[PDB]
């Protein structure tokens, strides 16, 4: 029975009855991620930017099935072209505006990737992607207003592949985290 989290903590426990089982009702998960009402400062703590890029706070490690992580994105800031590691991916706008941009899995071909869409993602709204799917991109564009969000990925995952835009071609990255449960780490 999915109640409105009151607070991101309140999330936080709701998640946790939610990934008790081995498998995942996506749109439940999607459903009460969006109901919870962006409340600055019950994250204020995680939302840590860094002047060149965007970073990734953790926030809960659910008890093994799922690490959710606020990224703080700068204006300008961006992701690469990247996929999810068979896991599933989660997006909440905390504050701010993103852009998603999706494209297809590569063919082997070395080809220019075409974005197959694209959508403004606002606040409070959440989006969802997986492999299955497809890949995306997600960017802050946006040159006065700094964007910060809510990421929620299950199974757990530190790597992923970046995808050059210009072929195709892919690159293992390792993903690592600018704080975890409000502590800078270096
Ligand atoms: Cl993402
Ligand atoms: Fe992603």
């Amino acid at each position: 029975e999915l109640l409105k989290p009151r607070t991101l903590a309140d999330l936080i426990r709701i998640l946790h009855e939610l990934f008790a089982g081995d498998e995942v009702n996506v749109e439940e998960v999607q459903a009460v991620l969006e109901a919870y009402e962006s409340n600055p400062a019950e994250w204020a703590l995680y939302a840590k930017f860094d002047q060149y890029r965007y970073t990734r706070n953790l926030v809960d490690q659910g008890n093994g099935k799922f690490n959710l992580m606020i990224l703080c994105w700068g204006e300008g800031h961006g992701s690469s072209i990247h996929d999810h590691t068979d896991s599933h991916a989660f997006l909440k706008l905390l504050q701010g505006n993103l852009k998603e941009t999706l494209f297809d899995w590569p063919d082997k071909k070395s080809n220019e990737m075409i974005k197959k869409s694209e959508r403004t993602l606002r606040e409070n709204q959440c989006a969802y992607i997986n492999d299955s799917i497809g890949l995306h991109r997600v960017e802050n564009v946006s040159h006065t207003e700094p964007a910060v969000s809510l990421h929620l990925y299950s199974p757990p995952f530190d790597t992923c592949h970046a995808f050059d835009q210009r072929t195709g071609h892919k690159n293992k990255v390792t993903m690592t985290f600018h704080s975890k449960f409000g502590i800078r780490t270096p």
